[PDB]
């Protein structure tokens, strides 16, 4: 009956930068923080920590943004059956997270869903980021679903994409969820990204989508950890917006 | 040994503004947030709802970013041994969770000086806030000591004091904590204000304050929590900045639109 959208929390390459593992990688490549905000520790990547580069943690700020909203869920009796993520490694953290705030990290397993990346033509460099396979997620203690079948593979995404292919791909996405949902839980969530809120939802809503321009200013709109509703309503596959079951999140910077 | 000034977390009036009052009470008084950042509950004070006016709490991230730094305290392996704070709320709140961080909410008991108040210039009108008395913090879950004689009580503070007036009794207080301190301790926690970083120590270490004008520009630039550290050269009683024990912390705001629709 609800599908709750959100955005993954704060981004370590968007607090310390884009030469961020500058700050917290020697050159032996010994993991050494400078900052309160960064982890304890970051798992190990298959690929080496060079993988980090272009699919960056959240921080330990990005971890209680999360948490809070989780919490929120949980004091406002708002159960989730089903939930899903991009397969950047901020959208698993984010969701593993918002579990732990609803006490069902031990319980809901999270589908990792490579069709609901963002906009391939975001991607800040030559190739498509080397995410972090499920299998190697679930061993980094990420409450992730091993032996989910995604919708669209990994290698079925294109780099550099165009704006009316990443519109499509999100619709269809939905509409595959919601349809292996459909007779197994009520209530759907999906960790990703801004544009996800906007993308996932406009033609489920059954509104016109937008240029590419009217898009990007939209998806500016959404703060991290930015949570919208939908309702189904009876059948039709049009979904119409709610007021969230929980209240927002808003903080400022450390400042000075 | 080593003497540590920082300044309070994320304020409830800086975030929500100045009438946030007006957002989470109803006119029964009643708290009814309505954002993540606010706290699930707030102290309840003598004069109602409105004492919070000149005398904000800190927000849900205001208590983490206090707790990461006592967290870090602990990690480092830096034993607070006495702990002082300003009477703002937003200093005890600050001082607390430090002390949760530290595991040390039950052993230290904070120590609430007036001396400590940033410069009164900083009050609107010609009375001071409506600080919660030591007696009522810790009665309000905060871990302060009621037993503690403050060195400039809140009678002793001047409305609209002069620069140099609040440079001296930062420089005064510090030196009376420092000689109280003397025999029982090695480390002290100053839990403050942004402008109580170099007013603090300035003097302390023999360097001359900033004309008001530039230590103004100074003050902004200190975010919360934002830390400093200095250590004393045995028993001479000088004292020199040095690298804090604990790292930085920065964050972010949450960003987007403030307010949609």
């Amino acid at each position: 009956r609800c599908l709750f959208v959100c955005r993954h929390g704060e981004r370590m390459d968007v607090v310390f930068g884009k030469y961020w593992l500058s700050q917290c990688f020697d050159a032996k490549g010994r993991y050494i923080r400078t900052n309160l905000n960064m982890p304890h520790s970051l798992p190990q990547r298959s690929g080496g920590f060079r993988d980090y580069e272009k699919d960056a943690p959240i921080t330990v700020f990005g971890c209680m943004q999360a948490r809070l909203v989780g919490e929120a869920l949980l004091e406002s009796n708002t159960v989730i059956d089903h939930v899903y993520c991009s397969p950047s490694l901020r959208c698993v953290q984010t969701a593993h997270n918002i579990l732990k705030g609803l006490q069902q990290d031990n319980h809901l397993k999270i589908r990792v869903e490579p069709g609901l990346f963002e906009w391939t033509k975001w991607v800040a460099g030559s190739t498509l980021p080397a995410w972090i396979p499920p299998s190697e997620l679930a061993a980094a203690n990420l409450s992730v679903d091993t032996t989910y079948r995604p919708h669209i593979p990994v290698s079925k995404l294109a780099i550099s994409e165009s704006y009316d292919t990443y519109i499509n791909r999100s619709f269809q996405v939905t509409k595959e969820i919601i349809s292996e949902c459909k007779s197994k839980g009520n209530n759907i969530l999906i960790v990703a990204h801004a544009s996800s809120l906007e993308a996932c939802t406009c033609q489920l809503q059954g509104l016109s989508p937008q240029n590419s321009k009217d898009f990007v200013q939209m998806v500016r709109k959404i703060p991290y950890l930015g949570f919208c509703s939908c309702e189904e309503l009876g059948e039709t596959g049009i979904w119409q917006l709610t007021d969230p079951p929980i209240l927002p999140l808003t903080h400022g910077p450390t400042g000075g």
